[PDB]
């Protein structure tokens, strides 16, 4: 009849509300589904799920408490930019912990598939002792991970000396060109520990169902088909899943929560208002701080900046105050300084473009709203990202930030504020390139909109995955009903 399914979640703020959206998009087309997670984090979407519960969707969390770990305090469950770093392994420890009881969990609410994120690889062994299938939950592009593949089979990197030689990435549908600098440590020589996880990671997705990716056809349908067949899997976009089930200004407004941003923006004219934000894990030094901040002054543009992860004191916290001050002084700036309502304020007509680190939530967030990017990658798979946004699609144009670094270090490389100004000029000043540039992304937030309505491509393929999971579930029945007449003969 009726599938049910059981949707498992990471504890990093991004991947636990892109896993739950999907979740809600599962219970959306009628499923009954359950989200196991721990208190702290279901804190940060109960309130989404209690909203789609009530548009009678069957759809609830199970809360599991978070394990005891020596010298990690009560409280501490979630991976991100707030956490005090030496309780990270703790933490990481203390999820490890909860895989037998996930396991019980599984074995005692006997769903018809599983789907859960690509940092449990076990689950699909898990899956495959209770004979269901696992679907994982990939975070980011296609064409990011096209672009890892390309690298891992070809090593265009080896075959260059130096660290400004740029090389193509092979094979891909479109020329791409990176230097050593811009790939990620754990790709670019011998392995170290994270290429030993992703290594794990990708042989549990190879023996997987098939994969989920917040992604649509129109954006990087070409990238979508060249994964699969990179890979050997079935995959499925089924985004922008931010779109699909925030709908509502309300659900928008408590997205991954724990209106006077919005005042302020009803007072300026449309598209003049640049949003600035560097995702949910970032953490910048003062020195770079400076440079954003004398850039954003300087542009003459009005702007909203989410600062993110700020160090008390000298450490930056104190120079941005002053800047506050300054900026509002003109009422030309505003800082946010905890969790901003990101949805509500790139829907607001003020908003006229953004700066992004190339998070994919976030492009696919602006796209949507049709807003055009300066590009500042930063750290994970961004600069493969801001590849796509800037080379293949053109709705952005680059910082010019030279060097990944690790999401937990501040790295060699300053970005001067001439050149942030320059992106922002070319963003905010009006000229016909940038007007050409406004214009492809709005075409492609019509797609957006066009592809989670009936059938829509992303409607389509959540509508195909449902049908083979049902035809799954009654294949099971029929069988049980063919082994009981065989043993009724004899
Ligand atoms: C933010 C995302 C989720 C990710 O972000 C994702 O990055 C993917 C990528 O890396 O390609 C992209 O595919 C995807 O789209 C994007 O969402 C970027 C990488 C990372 C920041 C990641 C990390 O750095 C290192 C560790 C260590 C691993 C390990 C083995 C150790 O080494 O000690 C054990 C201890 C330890 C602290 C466990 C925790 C992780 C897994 C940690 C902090 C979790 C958050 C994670
Ligand atoms: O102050 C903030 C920062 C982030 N986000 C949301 O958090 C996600 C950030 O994910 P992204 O892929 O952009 O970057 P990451 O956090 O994974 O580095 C997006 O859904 C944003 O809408 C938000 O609502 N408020």
């Amino acid at each position: 009849t009726v599938l049910k399914a059981v949707f498992l979640p990471f504890i990093s703020k991004s991947h636990l509300i892109r896993v739950v959206d999907k979740a809600r998009i599962f219970a959306m087309h009628g499923v009954d589904v359950t989200i196991i997670t721990t208190p702290a984090n279901a804190a940060a979407f109960q309130t989404s799920i209690d909203h789609d519960s009530s548009r009678s969707r069957s759809i609830k969390t199970h809360i599991v408490p978070f394990p005891q770990v020596p010298g990690l305090p009560q409280g501490f469950e979630r991976l991100d930019a707030d956490t005090p770093q030496h309780l990270l392994p703790k933490i990481y420890q203390g999820l490890s912990i909860l895989q037998e009881q996930f396991q019980q969990l599984f074995r005692e609410m006997r769903p018809d598939f599983i789907v859960t994120d690509m940092y449990y690889p076990w689950s699909v062994d898990a899956a495959a002792e209770l004979g269901i299938p696992r679907l994982v939950c990939n975070g980011g592009s296609y064409f990011a991970q096209s672009a890892v593949n390309s690298i891992e089979l070809f090593s265009p990197q080896a075959k260059v000396d130096s660290n400004t030689e740029t090389f193509l990435l092979p094979g891909l549908p479109h020329e791409v060109e990176m230097t050593r600098l811009q790939l990620p440590d754990w790709l670019r020589g011998a392995p170290n520990e994270y290429t030993y996880l992703m290594k794990m990671i990708k042989d549990s997705e190879r023996k997987s169902y098939g994969s989920l990716f917040n992604s649509f056809y129109e954006l990087e349908g070409t990238y979508e088909e060249h994964y699969k067949k990179a890979m050997g899997t079935k995959s499925w976009s089924v985004g922008p899943v931010s779109l699909w089930v925030n709908q509502d200004a309300s659900d928008k407004a408590c997205r991954g929560d724990v209106g006077v941003v919005l005042t302020w923006l009803d007072s300026k004219t449309e598209d003049s208002v640049l949003y600035v934000s560097f995702g949910s894990m970032n953490k910048f030094p003062k020195t770079q701080l400076v440079e954003i901040a004398h850039a954003l002054e300087d542009s003459g543009h009005d702007f909203i900046w989410v600062v993110g992860k700020i160090e008390e004191g000298e450490g930056g916290a104190d120079f941005l105050r002053e800047f506050e001050k300054k900026v509002k002084e003109k009422n030309r700036g505003y800082l946010i300084w905890g969790w901003a309502p990101q949805l509500l304020i790139l829907e607001h007509p003020a908003v006229g473009a953004v700066v992004t680190h190339c998070g994919w939530n976030t492009v696919m967030e602006s796209v949507n709203a049709s807003l055009p990017l300066a590009t500042w990658p930063l750290f994970a798979e961004q600069f493969f990202n801001e590849k796509l946004v800037v080379d293949v699609v053109k709705i952005g144009v680059p910082v010019g930030v030279k060097e990944w670094r690790n999401w937990n270090e501040f790295g060699d490389e300053v970005v001067k504020r001439e050149d942030i100004g320059k992106a922002i000029a070319f963003l905010m000043g009006g000229g016909d390139e940038s007007l050409e540039m406004r214009k492809r992304v709005k075409v492609l937030s019509g797609a957006t909109k066009k592809a989670i309505q009936v059938d829509g491509s992303s409607y389509t393929k959540l509508k195909e995955l449902i049908e083979e999971l049902k035809s799954i579930k009654l294949q099971k029945v029929n069988n049980k009903l063919m082994e009981a007449v065989a043993l009724e003969h004899h």
